[PDB]
């Protein structure tokens, strides 16, 4: 054995030696269990960085860990390569789309490799490909075909300096995803995922992920938005039908979220455009003139009264600017008493307030709003007939029933959440299989004649969708009656890729389908899945809604995609940027900028070391491939070494909490694989190895005792962290104190050297799956075995049976106590605990003599 730790020289073989093994390639085995571990995908937008060592480092451990335990491990990797991300690195660097994305794709390939994850390479995916954009084309049609996807004309989110309308999860705090300029509105078609049908379900199923944190549920539910509310119909009165025709004759139509406060409406808010607001300005111009004033809170009385359907109040019908003709109904009722948008309104003009809500007993004062009359969750109801002294939930359901029982109204669910626009004016994605026809319309691409084919010769101009204008791509002959017609020249949204990836990683070289049934029916969902929480409302949410989708085909058939979710924490660092002529910013590497310092040791200036002008300090921040401050892994793996890199990132905080980038924290992990590396050589040096210790522990002296003790105490601890906790900087720390123990003990009789030789082959087997490249090293030092065979290691309960006696006490020769006490617990403390326990104390003046037989039995004097 080598004494110096050399990771250029151990880390390239143990890689070659994994490799060859093909322990990492797996295939659908039924004699083993599956267990499906997943990291979130990396787009090509440059390159890796410290924060996806943690990212995946994490993923690799929680693999290698149930490797060792006898599971069936598909780890697979691939790269998100459609789409804005690896488009707009591409421009910025003045390269042509697919030529980056490929170069990018090698170059993170080769960075992941020398990080030795233990990754199915033979499963690699790469989006942009046809052979997997193809059966997205095929979903598209099918889907198309049902209606599930659609196009349609509407107010969409414009980013103006992408140059591509986004979907309404792509718009963060009102600016682009990717550009962060403001977001306009612009009136263009689009084609749309129909995600509102499925709203009901993908807010039930989030009850079923347990395993899920629960801020990506609440964020999702708030996401899908969804409110309870009820249709309600007030009848126009016998003396206002005049002009009116069909339903709006008959019947006011409004809709609340707040049916509980319907016997407390005093008066209604209809909409200019509404047709009740047509006939009453039929013959009044000042209705008319209202009607044009707007089409701030304004409204005029039409005189025309409409009836409550619960009591037979007459309220009089309102003109307001707030009722958007876009309600449903284009109309709302007005409880002024519990509705502060109504309250303001209705003293406006002084309309009435009648309470029907008491919460305890907040005194009620009419021209006061307190904030305790919009209470729907400690309140009952008043002045409401018999529907006095209800709660809201139950107030909902009898005014339901009361409602339907004549007709006047139903429950109605409202979604905050609206259908996914995936339409985009960009060429690097996936081309759209519509071709429109000027006599057929709008028809989908025939699944025999899929792919349509992306050309990938092209580099954007910069302006406008380059599909657009490329008559090779979109002159096409019609696929229903043969005649001239036109390609959809949008593409599909990098986040239809990643929808659905998951899946194909089962069966990536199947040619007939998605996935191929054999493998979705093994590998069933994704057990474990590692991705940072921004993805909580965009991927994590249109990932449920594919898989929902593929199972209704009859492709999978699950119903969740991911069964476990961490989310790990951010590592951050530092950012610099310049501005640059074309109002964006030029973000720089915090290693080509010299900082200047205050007298009090804070930055002042910097300067980009090139040019030696200034730069923007923008503070600590996620690290990112976008602003160009990530610590690249491949430095560090050339200066120090992959197991390192893997060691610092899973050892200096739990996986979800922040990480702030540190040199010392670098040092501190490299002095520790020297130490074990020290520890297990400086044991062989003197004595070479010996057969393990195992078997019963009678025999062995207390220290080593204590020592085996301390071993399988960790190794129970070790395995609690990684299989359950999912804490790995607490697994690195007891396996450090194991080693504390270690030192401390005298290992070198024939007895100690077997428990040497026990504590080593655990150690390295217990951190394998954090730094496989040292472990997999020394374990051949040590054994001649195949570590991933000799397995994950056991805990040895008997060796945590601790070392005690119990001894008898007596008064004046007579038996009445017994204790308990250490192995070598001295007499003192015998004594002390002799003369402190009942039948002793209770039996006793002091003792004049206690006579004491050496690890047997005390007798009192008294
Ligand atoms: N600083 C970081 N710390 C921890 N995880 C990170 C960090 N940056 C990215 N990740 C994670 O790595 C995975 C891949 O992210 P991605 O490919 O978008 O890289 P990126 O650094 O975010 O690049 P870009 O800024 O262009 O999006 C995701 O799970 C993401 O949450
Ligand atoms: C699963 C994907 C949405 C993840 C992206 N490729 C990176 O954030
Ligand atoms: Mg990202
Ligand atoms: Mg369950
Ligand atoms: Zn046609």
């Amino acid at each position: 054995m080598q004494e110096h730790y050399q990771p250029a020289a151990i880390e390239p073989a143990a890689q070659k030696k994994w490799d060859d093994a093909r322990i990492s390639n797996v295939s659908e085995d039924a004699s083993k269990p599956k267990y499906y571990c997943l990291s979130m995908f990396p787009y090509p937008s440059g390159k890796l960085h410290m924060g996806h060592v943690r990212n995946y480092t994490i993923g690799d451990v929680l693999s290698r860990f149930k490797l060792l335990n006898g599971f069936n491990v598909m780890q697979p990797m691939g790269w998100d390569a459609f789409g804005m991300p690896a488009e707009n690195a591409a421009m910025k660097n003045n390269v042509a789309p697919a030529a980056w994305t490929y170069d990018n794709i090698e170059y993170m390939k080769t960075q992941l490799k020398s990080l030795g994850f233990a990754v199915d390479w033979e499963r690699e995916v790469a989006t942009c490909k046809p052979e997997y954009y193809r059966w997205e084309q095929w979903l598209f049609t099918k889907l198309f075909e049902k209606g599930i996807v659609y196009r349609k004309n509407g107010t969409v989110n414009w980013d103006p300096v992408d140059q591509t309308v986004l979907a309404n999860e792509q718009v963060i705090d009102g600016r682009g995803w990717r550009s962060g300029a403001l977001i306009e509105k612009r009136e263009i078609p689009m084609y749309y995922f129909k995600i509102t049908d499925y709203a009901e379900e993908l807010l039930n199923d989030l009850d079923k992920l347990e395993h899920w944190p629960e801020q990506v549920k609440t964020m999702q539910r708030n996401w899908i938005g969804k409110s309870r509310g009820m249709t309600v119909r007030f009848a126009v009165s016998d003396d206002s039908k005049q002009g009116l025709e069909g339903d709006y004759a008959k019947f006011l139509q409004v809709y609340t979220t707040r049916p509980d406060t319907l016997m407390g409406a005093t008066y209604v808010a209809v909409a200019a455009e509404h047709p009740l607001a047509t006939a009453a300005a039929a013959d009044k111009p000042e209705l008319q003139a209202f009607i044009a004033e707007c089409k701030e809170k304004k409204g005029v009385p039409t005189g025309r009264y409409v009836v409550n359907p619960l009591n037979g109040d007459k309220l009089e019908v309102w003109i307001a600017n707030y009722v958007l003709w876009g309600y449903g109904d284009g109309a709302v009722m007005a409880v002024p008493a519990h509705d502060e948008r109504d309250f303001e309104f209705a003293a406006k003009y002084n309309l009435p307030k009648k309470q029907v809500i008491a919460v305890g007993d907040n005194a009620f004062d009419a021209n006061r709003w307190q904030e305790w009359y919009g209470d729907k969750e400690n309140g009952v109801l008043v002045n409401s007939g018999d529907l006095d002294g209800l709660d809201f939930q139950t107030a909902f359901d009898a005014v339901a029933a009361k409602l339907q029982s004549q007709g006047a109204g139903e429950p109605k669910t409202q979604y905050r959440l609206r259908d996914w626009g995936i339409s985009r004016q960009r060429y690097w994605g996936c081309p759209i299989p519509i071709v429109h026809c000027e006599k057929c319309g709008n028809v989908p691409v025939p699944a025999d004649q899929l792919p349509v084919v992306l050309p990938e010769n092209v580099v954007p101009d910069g302006m406008g969708s380059p599909l657009a204008k490329m008559p090779e791509f979109y002159e096409t002959s019609c696929p229903c009656c043969g005649g001239a017609a036109k390609r959809e020249t949008d593409t599909m949204d990098t986040f239809i890729e990643s929808s659905w990836y998951f899946f194909r990683y089962m069966s990536p070289k199947f040619s007939d389908g998605m996935v191929s049934a054999e493998s979705a029916k093994y590998w069933g969902a994704v057990d474990q899945y590692i991705g940072g929480i921004e993805h909580a409302i965009g991927h994590l949410l249109y990932a449920r809604f594919f898989t929902k989708l593929m199972r209704d085909e009859g492709l999978v058939n699950v119903d969740e995609p991911f069964e476990r979710l961490l989310t790990q924490g951010m590592v951050v660092c530092e950012t610099y940027y310049r501005e640059n002529d074309k109002g964006g910013k030029d973000w720089i590497n915090p290693a080509d900028v010299e900082l200047t310092f205050d007298d009090k040791g804070r930055p002042v200036s910097a300067v980009l070391k090139a040019d030696g002008l200034p730069v923007v300090i923008s503070g600590t921040e996620k690290m990112s491939k976008s602003k160009n401050n990530g610590v690249d892994p491949q430095e560090l793996i050339n200066a120090y070494g992959a197991d390192t890199a893997r060691l610092f990132m899973m050892f200096a905080a739990p996986p979800e909490q922040s990480l702030e980038w540190s040199d010392s924290g670098v040092e501190g992990a490299h002095r520790f694989l020297r130490r074990l590396w020290r520890t297990v050589y400086e044991y062989l040096k003197q004595g070479g190895a010996v057969k393990a210790f195992a078997g019963n522990q009678d025999g062995l002296s207390k220290e080593l005792k204590d020592l085996r003790h301390k071993l399988h105490s960790t190794t129970a601890k070790v395995s609690d962290d990684y299989g359950r906790r999912q804490q790995f900087n607490t697994a690195i720390a007891a396996v450090m104190e194991l080693l504390n123990q270690y030192d401390k003990t005298d290992t070198g009789s024939e007895q100690g050297r077997a428990v040497a030789q026990e504590v080593l082959e655990a150690a390295v087997r217990l951190l394998w799956p954090i730094v496989p490249h040292i472990c997999e090293t020394l374990w051949s030092e040590l054994n001649g075995a195949k570590l991933w065979e000799a397995g994950w290691p056991t805990v040895d309960e008997a060796a945590l049976v601790k070392s005690e006696i119990e001894v008898m006490v007596q008064v004046n020769g007579k038996l009445r106590g017994k204790i308990t006490v250490a192995a070598d617990a001295s007499k003192a403390d015998l004594e002390a605990a002799a003369l402190a326990n009942e039948g002793a104390v209770k039996f006793m003046k002091p003792a004049k003599k206690i006579i004491v037989v050496p690890g047997r039995l005390v007798n009192i004097v008294v």
